[PDB]
């Protein structure tokens, strides 16, 4: 990260 930080949604 994003909205699920740290990772891996990105
Ligand atoms: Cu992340
Ligand atoms: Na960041
Ligand atoms: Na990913």
């Amino acid at each position: 990260c994003g909205s699920c930080y740290p990772c891996s949604c990105m």
